[PDB]
RNA sequence: GGUGUUGACUGUUGAAUCUCAUGGCAACACC
């Protein structure tokens, strides 16, 4: 899955 | 309040990455 915090792409996992 | 680190969930696609979309707080450290 990829999270976006703040308005930033985060890549965690699938 | 600012900075850094960590993380669950919906749709489509395709096929171990990457890009796009949802939700929106919590925890720890430093100044």
């Amino acid at each position: 899955r990829v999270r976006t915090r703040g308005k930033r792409r985060i890549r965690r996992x699938p």
